[PDB]
């Protein structure tokens, strides 16, 4: 399955694609009298896409032994080796359901009858398959991924047994454990640490040698498997936000300096990031903690390395943001929105401590911002909202989410909508992780020039669709509208092969 | 093993039998035309006799042995009896009988030396048969062995089915009676294990008396092949369509029996199994909503003096509904609407997908609230209205397997124009709930067959002689959706009251008064 | 409507009822081998019921201007004067729906066809009607009850307007305001206080003169309306628990002493209680705070005054306790139970502060205690449970409660039940308040003697049905089983008129 567009905007040379693209947009200024003055703008670009993709992509997950880590590895092996498994519904064939890059489609255009024609998401331009992922990584616990699977209780027992022989071979590398940064109850789980002093004890001293050991782990992984490309992704327990203070982590020199000075504002994630950046490998932060402090972002630009992150956009927040937008697009005013989530995994176990959850408890202000017709000082520009996460160990990885929306309708009416969501959290997070790795790898092969080619700006915004707290560029505010986060990705892929943005005008039908 | 020894002078033991005196109190009421209630207390002493020697093995014959419930029942018995632990994603699980009131619930025996309540197993008071001692068999219009049945049902954990594979593979259903018009047309291709075949081996609704005699011999054969003394038969097969009751047809014992002989078209397979069990003196329990117990049949039960009971297993949805509607009315709240929707993807919801099958169901799943309304004329009367909109919907959605999804919306009125909206959403493997319920019914039925009594004349020692429970075992209503009643008496669906009756019954047999919840040891100095 | 029982257990003399009652029960002792030895016990009693009930009952509500207070007053006037009102569903007739004493029935026995015969709950023995309630009380805010109704937004606007003329006449008396005891945000609401110093400022000094002013308010109310009987009920913002320390509030002398010593462990509720006790008027605590400290209980016994309380059993906790018990009675093991409630009234506004909510966040251990078959060390004698209350002002008094039960079924199965409850909290609390006042008044006319008559033991346990945290007697643990809390009341009324406890045996049907 492949796509071939006949357009003069695209030319190939040496397994390299050059595409011309005129980007339009507009600048608006609301005059005093409330009049909107709009001046269209246009910037011409040329994109270069290295068509040669890695035959094998290296993946190093921090928190490799967790729910997401073990499920990620199981999914790759299960599909790669077509491991069909037994269930009470009979034999099931492995697949990557839940993955946008592997299981969603896009509209390329219309056929001769005037009907939409769809194509696989990853069929327009070359993308690496999760089947060619080589996975390794770190974890403060040394259990092999088979034991990690058993511990997670995420996958069908029979599938676990069919992957037992292969998963047992995979074992996480020791990692960096700074106790003060996570939930204290994660203290006896840590039996796999590199940061130990002469008395064989865990220390936060020698942070630079810790950073150097991570770089070594990455180099070794690459060499040991003969891989050219590697991507690192954090999927470990949420850390407590670090304080961004001047002189400490505001510049890449201070940051690198603080790391050598064993500063207390340097968290483990801070070191895995600085270590990946220095090795030139893309780094994805899948947790809410503010790993990407200023200093770290500088070091990323300077090295021209791709970073991205801030939480693995839960499937509830994802969907909850969609409905909310749906209502406001319909002229309906949600005046209240209550969210209640409870899970029984370690993830929920680590969020128990308010320090870990406070990072998570961090989109509604954007929707309410989009509509001043319903939200203003005369009517009430406010929306009550609450986010409660509770740890109910008996529900395991199978989380339960509930959202209640109370909105006002016309003439005193009201509307109450309740969303009850139940599913194994990891079966939604894993595929998200796959999509992130696939698209990060894809973007590293893309360069642009306004009209010498520059890298596709380190902070990969197209990846906001899969991250609850979209990282941003100084000054610009993030946009969480999920449909728009996928519309961005979709149009980007389209513009790379000479196709315009979707307009949905269907003039072949609407007009004579 | 846990046991209970009540030091009372109301109980005496004689040759494997417990004799218990009990003074039953009640009161008759009349309401003066004007509006007063004249209440006359009543009393009637009894001496109950409980046969303590319970059967070492109890025969169980299920009609629908290869269905979701029959399948799971045998599996639960085998798994528990042999302690067949199994693997799941939550690890190794030990078998158990959760969901079984008889096996996993407790009863308060009293208070301790310090005033704190003391409970004991429901089955620890008096000798009851353990489901682990069930010797199960039965009939089914389909010949799949019970392992295939398990596979097809998709109720139990794959690993468990596998560990039960060898044993369950050897369990094969006896051929049954298939009368095409009594069930959904889709079960058509499923019937390949019938006894009613004509010269050229085709399905035939002719020779129904021969069929009755075959079923009876089946019961006899089963019994002797297992060296069993006791046997209970329980219908857990497809839901049949209601059969019309007509004078001279099935209105009397004699009429019914002849009709069976005449191959009357109002004689359903269940009618024959019911009649056969009754003639064999085997307790028969109807676990489906169809009106199997027509007058003539009940009459035959009464004449033969054989236990019958039933009409639909009290689903976890209709159970919880009775508990919640009762609760609201007991609190003075007025339900004015109760919407109950639900969908399943098993053969149960597939056979119910037909309007005539769903009809039986919709009759039993509804009536469960008629008595609730009748008890409160303060709320329900001619002024305020005494109606309660109640609709029941059962949709078939194959993709959900045995897992049923029940949703109930209660809209009630509160004071001064206010309203209350309660929504109950229920998800579970419907069959993991029904199975222990089937176990409860069989354990209690068996227990009852060992109970006899006699009225005691206060002014004349040892009058009369011991009798058995009136044939219709209303004591089993706790587990049935549409409680079968005695002519004249209305059914009571109050779940909590249904269990209380059972509780107090067991309590009295060991000389304990009914629970009063007065707790004067603390409420009074 | 009335009931007349023909029994020799009952004799009337001078509008006085004497009833004989043999109370049976049993003492159990589980021998080492796990054998239960049971010895039945029996105690004979004679109850005296003063058949002469007050023609008018005085009611003084602390927090008279709140949601419950104003709705209580509106309900009495609406029904008493048959104020029919307009709604979009048409004209509605006032009623006391939700009240057990006014709208529930009981089974007296069976008729001649063998069918149950029911009678009104308050038709067996004389009970005072809420229509003969004379209501007054205190509140830190001085708004009249008409303004209080508008503020509560609990009742149909049209009904509010039809009661406007009468409700405006009712105004709350100034009350005792000790800032440190409630949610700080209740600081500008307090414009009606008696505890003011010479500089006209609010003080916590002079607590004894405060107590004396309450007694005066009660005496005046009684005299001013020519009432013999009065009952006081607390329905004000939840207070923060006070610390029970020896020498301060462990005895009635220390307590009375501490009150004079302006001790910080003496809360406003503590004073309204001690003041009602001294005036010999029954005192009901409708909030979770521990008002009834030791000392206060002594003073109650010594004066032989009836007290009772500890939260107005929310309709959710009520029902949530019923389902939970239903499951455990069925042999089903709830292994997890999550509760999430959010409201927009002042009540929820006051619970915002963890100090107020902590009192509320205080039954599952009893159910789990009843069944060691499912709950033991081999299986797991634990049930995860959580209680979350959030303040969502837009939902107003119309609270939303959600309970999720996750239970284990046989052979690895599970059952998940979700209960979504929506209603105006006050429309459920008001009638509960009515039932409490009616039954407290009823019990004050009941005396007993084992076989000189003693008062129906101060701590009225029969009232646990309407109180989330049933107050108790030293040593005895409370029982919250709602059906059993109503079975107690029901049988008590029955035993007073010579009828035995319900057995549900129906031998007229089951036996030949
Ligand atoms: N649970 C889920 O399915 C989803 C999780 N997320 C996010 O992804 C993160 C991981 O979630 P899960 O895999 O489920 O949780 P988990 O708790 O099972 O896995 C985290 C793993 O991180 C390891 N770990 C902790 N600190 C470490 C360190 N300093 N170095 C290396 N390893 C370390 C732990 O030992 C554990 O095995 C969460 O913090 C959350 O932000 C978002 C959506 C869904
Ligand atoms: N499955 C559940 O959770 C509950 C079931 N029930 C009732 O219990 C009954 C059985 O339910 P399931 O086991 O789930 O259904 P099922 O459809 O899986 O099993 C019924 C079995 O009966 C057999 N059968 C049908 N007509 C027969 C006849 N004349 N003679 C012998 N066998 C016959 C069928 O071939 C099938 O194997 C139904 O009537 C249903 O309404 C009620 C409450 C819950
Ligand atoms: N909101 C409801 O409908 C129900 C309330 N409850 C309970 O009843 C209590 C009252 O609830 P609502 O009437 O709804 O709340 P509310 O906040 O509307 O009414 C409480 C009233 O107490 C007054 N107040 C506070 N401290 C006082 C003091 N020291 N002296 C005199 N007045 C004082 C306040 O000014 C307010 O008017 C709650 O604390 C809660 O424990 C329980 C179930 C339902």
């Amino acid at each position: 399955t492949s796509v071939k567009v006949v357009t003069d905007k695209c030319t190939y040379k040496d397994n390299e694609l050059l595409t011309k693209y005129s980007y339009e947009n507009a600048v608006v200024t609301k005059t005093a009298s409330g009049r909107f003055d709009v001046t269209p703008t246009v910037q011409d670009y040329v994109f270069k896409l290295d068509l040669k993709k890695p035959e094998k992509l290296g993946i190093m997950l921090i928190g490799l032994g967790g729910n997401n880590g073990s499920t990620l590895v199981a999914s790759v092996l299960a599909n790669k080796h077509n491991v069909e498994f037994q269930t009470k519904e009979g034999v099931k064939q492995p697949n990557y359901f839940g993955s946008m890059t592997q299981c969603s489609t896009l509209k390329l255009g219309i056929d001769a009858e005037g009907n939409d024609v769809y194509a696989p998401f990853n069929s327009l331009l070359p993308m690496v398959s999760p089947n060619d992922f080589v996975v390794s990584g770190w974890d403060i616990n040394n259990a092999d991924l088979y034991e990690a699977m058993q511990r997670s209780q995420v996958l069908e027992y029979d599938l676990q047994q069919r992957l037992k022989a292969k998963m047992s071979l995979v074992k996480p590398l020791p990692s960096i454990y700074y106790p003060d940064f996570i939930a204290a109850n994660q203290d006896e789980r840590a039996n796999n640490c590199i940061n130990l002093d002469e008395k064989g004890n865990v220390t936060t001293r020698g942070k630079w040698t810790h950073l150097q050991r991570i770089r070594r782990d990455i180099q070794n992984f690459k060499e040991e498997n003969a891989l050219d490309k590697v991507i690192v992704l954090w999927t470990a327990n949420t850390e407590r936000y670090v304080e961004v203070s001047p002189g400490v982590n505001d510049t890449m020199e201070n940051l690198l300096q603080s790391i050598k000075n064993d500063h207390e504002e340097i968290a483990p994630s801070t070191i895995f990031a600085a270590a990946s950046i220095l090795e030139g490998v893309p780094y994805i932060n899948g947790s809410p903690q503010n790993t990407f402090v200023p200093g770290l972002v500088q070091l990323a630009e300077h090295e021209g390395t791709f970073i991205a992150g801030d939480d693995l956009k839960s499937g509830q927040t994802k969907l909850k943001s969609v409905l909310a937008q749906f209502l406001v697009d319909a002229g309906i005013k949600p005046v209240s929105i209550a969210s209640y989530n409870h899970l029984g995994n370690n993830d929920g176990y680590n969020l128990s401590a308010p320090k870990q959850f406070r990072s998570k408890e961090i989109v509604i202000d954007d929707i309410i911002a989009s509509n001043d017709i319903l939200y203003n000082d005369k009517l009430g520009k406010k929306v009550d909202h609450c986010i409660v996460i509770k740890y109910m160990k008996p529900v395991g990885d199978s989380k339960v989410a509930m959202d209640e929306y109370y909105s006002e309708l016309m003439l005193g009416g009201h509307n109450r909508i309740s969303i009850h969501n139940v599913c194994e959290d990891s079966l939604l997070a894993t595929p998200l992780i796959i999509d992130l790795l696939v698209m990060t790898e894809f973007c590293t092969r893309v360069s642009y020039k306004k009209v010498k080619f520059e890298n596709f700006y380190p902070v990969l915004t197209f990846l906001s669709y899969w991250l609850k707290a979209p990282l941003t560029r100084p000054g610009f505010h993030p946009v969480n509208g999920l449909n728009k986060q996928r519309t961005a990705l979709e149009n980007f892929l389209r513009l790379l092969i000479g196709l315009p943005s979707q307009n949905e005008l269907r003039f072949e039908e609407r007009l004579l």
